[PDB]
């Protein structure tokens, strides 16, 4: 068999069938016969395919295999590496290399100490050293973006290396599966399920590992016996909890001293699949108030080693929350009161309040819908005023990345065919991976987009406000026709310049049979 | 409070009380008033400052602390952090950097783009960005390198930092408690515990993490109720199993061919703590035979994406063998027969063959002696002729690289006092650290060195002839007296020409109040 | 032709006869069928195999060839390589790796990440992709390593490629010549020229790079013209201009205050070959007093880049001195008059002063005698006492990484067999590299050792002092046997307790044979 031939097949039988791609020269000799049980999901720039696949991943809950043009591809694709490296997801990043016998002379399209080029962003990076090496290392690649804590990796590959004769002892590659479904010891478990129940007001705290691992509803149920208030931790890329259930109390603010705050009187705060915390703003203070105690459970060490306070359990997320959620005593405190409904903003007949945008969209879009989120200064109004019932409900650029969520979404929806995707994002987001949507429209994935216009980069207005910084250049995107975008890339456009037209741009959309994109124009 | 006095406070509070280190200029800080209840243990040399460390951590099984003199020092280090790394040693790696004033004119002694010097062979590396993060840095040093799968770490910080004011929030560091004491849910445990109960002839492979965890009875029990022959995996850098416990079966031979051959007819091969495998010699084959399936547990992530056959489960060694040892049911099955008596090899009144050192070795120790090896041609019949009955009791380079032994026995004989050291080390190997004798010396640390003088770097030699090699230079190191390099840092020395007198000298050796170095004359 | 075949041709087309190793087994089939017309020059661990190049590179003035043992040889030498990155050292560093079918699976010795291990203290390094690139590879290593600004190379190597069989394309490489022998262009060298020109108090500050380009002499005619001092740029590696010239004032102090005080006054200050400064200490003021205006001509774009002030040329050293000193004027102003003589330090019939030490070398040595300092508390006394009227007379550690002057005098005396090398070494810094001794004994290399015995680190007591750092541990190192290590390694002994025994001594050294080492009793 070629490298090639069980290449494919490892791919096939550990589980991926799709490939994420912008091609290049380097990559023809591995594209070529491509599969006929495999699919090719083309986008036309990098971080757009890097953004589908994070999106696929994120959503499948499993491993997305990409493959990109060298070292311009590679490196198109660093920004969207960044988000995927914060939100743990699967990705196995692979790119075309010149072919051996050009590398030395570095010939066009050589791709220069290859394995430090997505450094530091990869859990793992390598260009194997002979052909036959290469199967091997594809399955080193597929394991190491799929342990705990997952993650995106890299392989380069020379091009002529798919041609060549493979091990025939590559074929031990094919079944192997890996294991990282663990969890505490039972003597240790048993002391801080004691811990837990013995708290007197236990808070609980969860982060997106939650929602990866689908452990939300062990989630719940854990909550419910401790009968604890349920934050999400701050600058949150997932959803991992019903938003109406009655211990919610939504987003963490992103600061030292509010958070400290927040957890005042809490005596444990139990965190799991978060970092302790990922914060934002400066906002100097305590890390916790006195009387409270923290422990955190998380599937990656280098969060836990860098928490400034608390203990710290390294385990599967899902394994843990379900061992939890099974082993805590139901308390009989009383049960956590539901939040407070949100406030309806006064909204007159001209541009739409962000607010008037999510509770529309919350009136009509289906209880299974997925949002994602890359309106930057308008997130808090969208964790308050949107209903998510369900696991994989939200996305949000992890390391705060813009350009992830028009691909993402395109890549959502292609995971999650039966749950329509709802992308909200800003008008200057949008056009850092643009054109991402022709991917949808060339494939027929029926994404909803609604982009916010108010013509600016609120969030950096705001945080110039708050900085009094004055005299700040760049911050307004004027003129940009989103309806022309949509068009140029072949997706159906609609305008909302008032709250009677988002209503009908709403119902158009979410009948329609395609991708549709919404402009709509918000308050500056 | 300083950082100064909130870092060692931190250490202290975290259970770290030594520091190995050789000084310099930029320690200097760091190292004045230096705390009461703290112990400094000099060397004269950096590879033998973290070999010492080495032994101490590995031994001791706990984190050891190292400082070092900037840039030169750490690169001095360099060979010893790759036997760590592979052994996976929990070693805090500290050097000092040039006042934060002096870095960017790249004063002498500035440790540039410090954080990659010791790059691959970390597993954390870093400098921090002020002063006052300098203490939450240290404590993700201590947490990184302590998690599994453990390893080496390193942290540069300026020498203006420590007499800086700490956070006062650094104290929530002092008390962190990090976890990785994990092991397999409970469904997926109870499938592999059926696997092992229904296998008709299981075997076990063992490797260092199993002795690093003290996991050696469980393996017993473990091997007991399966029936099954045990090996320890090849290469091996410490001795999971008692070595006359009727299942041993002995060190694998480090090829592909050779291993796949040994575990052929065992249908089901369970290999705990090791990598799969540290092969060493080219020998072609299969991995596996037709008809043997492997599982592996392991501590690392890499280890199990890099098999290259099996299943794996990652998870913590300690508290997967205990869980598998106490779960596996008694096979029926009659209790594999104890290896064979070894040979004893012809000795004439001349030259030692190195099996009459290691007979008379076993035959004059004590039974819970430790043992290490750097005598690289004798490797194999060392295993077969030391009994050695408790955990803790072998220690070889785990990266193959010498120097590590004659430090690493210092280290190991400072961890376990009551137990007698004994370095059985080649005359090539002990040149490379040699100088760590002077600290044996200095603290009064009782290690015995034995040294195989047959004047060669005998496994070259050996492989060498494997390969038809011809006209190799540098085999040969004739013209050292190694009585006089013990004078020389002010170690008891003795000579053993011949049987009678490797026999007083041990006698001697083992009735000393100090370190000694025997120097026994080998046949070439 | 095989690989191997090729690249010794290459090696031997572009200069190279020697090889500086320590053997393993990867490296076997590189030296095996070792050429009769090359050399291997054996020690007995890595800091002495590269210490020894690095001095035979610094005074041959040619690249010297280094083959170390994979991942922990590397490893064991990057102490070493910090020093050959400041003096602009020309080596190719070489060490092997596995064969490409066990590179994988990472079987022991296997270089992971290999080229990673040396940075940041390598100008290049490289594993190439396939065995034919190996003999480009290496073209690119040599011209690497030898292009200004010089500095370490490394090249990592499968054992398996030296017998495949070459590109005959390669026979390109083998008489390539690479220049980079530059100066400024005319239009802007007469700029330079007329501002020396008119300045009123010019002077002059030379660096290593001119006595490694063979300068001085042409810095010599320079400063006569100009009449002006000339002092070595500090923490100086080599020495630059004859220490007895008129116009020759020291070593300037390595600190920013200090060194603007001594140039103040000077109109126009103009640095040759050197860092703009190699600074140590902590002297905050002004880098240069009002009135000074600096101009530095390096052979490395980093220095230029991070001199704090001051015009820069980046160029080579010896073309721009030739040019300068071809060019300038003859000014009329009087030739700067002579440092006095050293004041005699009272010697009473005990212990050493170090002032003694060196007044009675400088008696006694030939005048082509070649000095190596690291005696680090003596170095500014050293530098008042030695009359060096020659090139290539004096090296000490260019980063501050001790372990370098014992080998790297070993290679001196083989690169310059007539003229004597004599080594003056603290008895702290003579255990670093202490093994290096069996070269020279070996291969009968007649160099000198005078070892400084103190019994105490006393750079680091006094740098504490100045710190009023009180409790440091490990400053002392009481307790070895020079003598002894001396005849450990086979060469000649002697003892000096006070000065009649010191001329006594240095009479017999200077009339041997061989090798000798000499302790110094010092005052402490
Ligand atoms: C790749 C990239 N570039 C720039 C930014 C900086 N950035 C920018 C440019 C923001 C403004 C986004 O504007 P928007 O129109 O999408 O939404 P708002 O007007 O609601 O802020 S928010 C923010 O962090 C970023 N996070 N990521
Ligand atoms: C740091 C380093 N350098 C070189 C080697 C290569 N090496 C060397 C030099 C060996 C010979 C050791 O000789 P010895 O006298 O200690 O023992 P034997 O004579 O029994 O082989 S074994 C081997 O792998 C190495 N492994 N590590
Ligand atoms: C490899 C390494 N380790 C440690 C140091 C720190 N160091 C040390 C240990 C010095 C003392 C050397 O003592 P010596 O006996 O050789 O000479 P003096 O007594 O004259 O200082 S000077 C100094 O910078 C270093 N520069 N390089
Ligand atoms: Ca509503
Ligand atoms: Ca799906
Ligand atoms: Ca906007
Ligand atoms: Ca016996
Ligand atoms: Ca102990
Ligand atoms: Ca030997
Ligand atoms: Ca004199
Ligand atoms: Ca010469
Ligand atoms: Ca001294
Ligand atoms: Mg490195």
């Amino acid at each position: 068999a070629s490298v090639h031939g069980t290449t494919y097949e490892l791919l096939r039988r550990q589980g991926i069938d799709t490939v994420f791609g912008n091609p290049g020269s380097n990559e023809l000799p591995f594209l070529k016969d491509f599969p006929e049980d495999f699919r090719y999901i083309l986008a036309l720039q990098e971080a757009c395919v890097v953004g589908i696949a994070d999106g696929y991943a994120q959503a499948s809950r499993k491993p997305a295999f990409i493959n990109l043009a060298s070292a311009a591809g590679t490196g198109n694709a660093m920004g969207a590496l960044s988000n995927a490296w914060n939100s743990h997801s699967p990705l196995i990043v692979t790119a075309g290399q010149q072919t051996r016998a050009m590398i030395g002379v570095e010939a066009l399209l050589t791709n220069v100490d290859a394995a430090n080029l997505p450094r530091p962003l990869v859990k793992w990076s390598y260009e194997p050293a002979s052909a036959a090496e290469v199967p091997h290392a594809m399955s080193r690649a597929i394991h190491m973006a799929s342990m705990a804590p997952q993650g995106p990796v890299y392989l380069s590959v020379p091009y002529d290396d798919w041609d060549k004769d493979a091990d025939p002892q590559s074929h031990h590659l094919f079944d192997r599966h890996v294991s990282s479904s663990v969890r505490l010891n039972d003597q240790d478990l048993d002391i801080l399920v004691k811990a837990l129940n013995s708290a007197s007001n236990p808070a609980i705290v969860l982060g997106p590992d939650v929602d990866a691992a689908n452990a939300n509803a062990d989630c719940v149920m854990l909550a419910e016996r401790l009968k604890a208030p349920v934050w999400v931790a701050p600058s949150a890329p997932r959803c991992p909890f019903p938003t109406r259930h009655p211990c919610f109390r939504g987003l963490m603010p992103a600061g030292i001293a509010a958070i400290s705050q927040l957890l005042e009187g809490h005596d444990v705060v139990l965190v799991i699949g978060a970092p302790v915390f990922r914060y934002h703003q400066y906002d100097p203070g305590q890390y916790l108030k006195p009387g409270t105690r923290l422990i955190s459970v998380t599937c990656d060490p280098l969060e836990a080693a860098r928490a400034p306070m608390g203990d710290a359990i390294v385990a599967d997320i899902g394994a843990m929350a379900s061992a939890l959620a099974n082993l805590v005593e139901e308390s009989s405190r009383q049960l956590p009161t539901a939040a407070p409904e949100p406030a309806k903003v006064d909204q007159d007949a001209g541009r739409l309040h962000p607010e008037t945008v999510f509770d529309t969209l919350n009136d009509m879009a289906p209880e299974n819908a997925i949002y994602l989120n890359e309106s930057t200064s308008t997130t808090a109004q969208m964790w308050q005023r949107l209903n998510m019932r369900n696991p994989g409900s939200y996305y949000f650029c992890a390391a705060g990345g813009l350009g992830f969520a028009l691909p993402a979404a395109i890549g959502v929806q292609l995971a999650e065919p039966e749950r329509q995707v709802i992308a909200v994002i800003g008008d200057g987001s949008a056009n850092y991976s643009i054109s991402a949507l022709w991917t949808a429209a060339q494939y027929n994935i029926p994404t909803i987009f609604v982009i916010m216009n108010n013509g600016t980069y609120g969030a950096l207005r705001w945080f110039a406000g708050v900085l009094e910084a004055e005299n700040v250049p760049g911050l307004d995107v004027p003129g940009i026709d989103f309806r022309a975008l949509a068009k140029g890339y072949g997706v159906q456009a609609l305008k909302a310049d008032n709250l009677e037209q988002l209503k009908g741009s709403l119902q158009e959309a979410l009948s329609a049979k395609g991708p549709v994109l919404i402009e709509v124009s918000t308050v500056s």
